[PDB]
């Protein structure tokens, strides 16, 4: 006897909303898809100081959701034979062949195991030739293709790859090719002038305004900005890939072929995969210290699932993200924030709502 849209409201205000003031969270937005159906929900401010309400123009930072979309990149230059995942980095950066990580293939490099790549580059590596100089002087520690590791150099070499392969720079393989075939039209890795009013502040630990500095190789592990209908056109385009061309589609279900497993966990090509029903604990085991953190051996997929489900993590100093979808369920969700919360706490307050709306 309530509508569907109301329905959908009440849960994300009753899983969602107090995380607000649980962790002292100024703005956040929650968007659900539902059988092509879309429900969003804006909560608080994108900025404190000029009590900027969060709406629908306002812009995220996405963090390691980014790699969401270096990973179509990877898939539709691959589609497009622009490169082979059995490549190594240095057919397309020259200065790199002969050198140790010429060892590494493309999809090793994509999916965190070389062996010896950590979360990120040092510190002092900023420059583009510093960038260069920390892979000529890379050397092999672990067997290649043994050891997940998730790693920005890991993954951010292989978009400088896909973007070397198409003869663009990585943000123009983006903003210029990406973006537009997935029909995104708020989607940037550099926000433009005109848009700055809409691009929230984030918020640190100290709730101090702030937001993402440049880094090395930042576009391709974590330097994407978008807003909640943006990220719900991204799950749409994962929940119907046979709704674009031929070259995107193909793209797309790239990013959903599980390539190895680490316990429940299903390493897809940006995506997180795993058998659907998923218990918590398998949702929360992949967020764990020990796979985030540290190396772990992997095993081939011997379990290939039917049914499936895909989610992935993202923050900034200043901000959190959550995307997670279920193909055979037509359903899919999207948590912005413009201040980290714990891992955990996105993936439970997911997992209530997903769980709760009526099929
Ligand atoms: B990315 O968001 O993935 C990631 C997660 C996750 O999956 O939720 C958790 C912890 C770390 C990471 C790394 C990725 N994000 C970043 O790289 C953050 C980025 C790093 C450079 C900046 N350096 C400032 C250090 N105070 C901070 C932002």
């Amino acid at each position: 006897n309530t509508p569907k849209d109301q329905e959908i409201k009440k849960l994300v205000d009753q899983n969602f909303k107090p995380l607000l003031e649980k962790y002292d969270v100024p703005g956040m937005a929650v968007g659900v898809i539902q059988n092509n159906k879309k429900y969003e929900m804006y909560y608080g401010l994108q900025s404190v100081q000029d009590k900027k309400a969060v709406n629908s123009s306002t812009i995220f930072e996405l963090g390691s959701v980014s790699k969401l979309f270096t990973a179509t990149a990877g898939g539709y230059a691959k589609n497009k034979g622009k490169i082979s995942f059995d490549d190594t980095p240095g057919k397309y950066w020259k200065e790199l062949k002969n050198t140790p990580i010429d060892q590494v293939n493309l999809l090793q490099l994509a999916t965190y195991t070389s062996g010896n790549l950590a979360l990120q580059f040092p510190d002092e590596v900023k420059t583009d030739q510093q960038v260069l100089t920390f892979f000529k002087d890379w050397k092999p520690k672990n067997s290649i293709g043994e050891y997940r590791q998730y790693s920005n150099p890991s993954i951010g070499l292989f978009g400088k790859v896909v973007a070397l392969s198409m003869n663009k720079p990585f943000d123009q393989v983006l903003e210029k090719t990406i973006f537009p075939a997935l029909g995104l039209k708020h989607s940037y890795v550099n926000v433009p002038k005109t848009q700055m009013q809409n691009y929230a502040f984030g918020y640190n630990q100290e709730n101090q305004p702030i937001r993402v500095n440049p880094g090395p190789l930042d576009a391709p592990a974590y330097g994407v900005k978008s807003t909640l209908p943006d990220m719900l056109s991204f799950i749409h385009a994962n929940l119907n890939p046979q709704k674009y061309p031929a070259d995107i589609q193909r793209a797309i279900n790239e990013t959903h072929q599980g390539r190895y497993q680490v316990n429940t966990m299903y390493q897809a090509l940006g995506w997180e995969e795993f058998s659907y029903p998923a218990t918590l604990q398998t949702l929360l085991d992949s967020n764990s210290e020990q796979i985030v953190m540290k190396p772990n051996k992997v095993t081939a997929i011997s379990k290939e699932p039917s049914v499936k489900m895909y989610h992935k993590t993202g923050s900034t100093t200043g901000f959190g993200t959550y995307v997670v979808f279920i193909p055979k369920e037509n359903i899919g969700l999207v948590m912005l924030t413009n201040k980290r919360i714990p891992n955990e706490e996105r993936i439970k307050a997911a997992y209530a709502v997903l769980n709760a709306i009526k099929k």
